[PDB]
């Protein structure tokens, strides 16, 4: 069974646009999205479709790149660090729900490396 997906808007949360957040969407997210290992992470985990009935018994703060993309598009974040935290949550969730060496973990490991390469240097404000 699936919980509601994470919010992509929140009217009482303040919005912001920064050069770094623009970069996270245009360069970081959009490039990672095209990687051959991106597909499992392009939408929230569907526990019914993927037959993972224990997924949300284990993962209590789900995150995916579809959600991140919508958050960036809606200027949901206050700063780049907040967005980076969502990417890190996504990767960590994968390591938590699975085990070292699993195919899905190998995919997350590769994406995390590419992610770190890309956020090593961000534009200046
Ligand atoms: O920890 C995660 N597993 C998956 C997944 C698992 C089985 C089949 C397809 C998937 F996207 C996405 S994230």
């Amino acid at each position: 069974m699936n919980p509601p997906p994470p919010e992509t808007s929140n009217p009482n949360k303040p919005k912001r646009q920064t050069n770094q957040l623009q970069y996270l969407l245009r360069v970081v997210l959009k490039t990672l999205w095209k990687h051959q290992f991106a597909w499992p992470f392009q939408q929230p985990v569907d526990a019914v479709k993927l037959n993972l009935p224990d997924y949300y018994k284990i993962i209590k703060t789900p995150m995916d790149m579809g959600t991140i993309k919508k958050r960036l598009e809606n200027n949901y974040y206050w700063n780049a660090q907040e967005c980076i935290q969502d990417f890190n949550t996504m990767f960590t969730n994968c390591y938590i729900y699975n085990k070292p060496g699993d195919d899905i973990v190998l995919m997350a490991e590769a994406l995390e490396k590419l992610f770190l390469q890309k956020i090593n240097e961000l534009p200046t404000e």
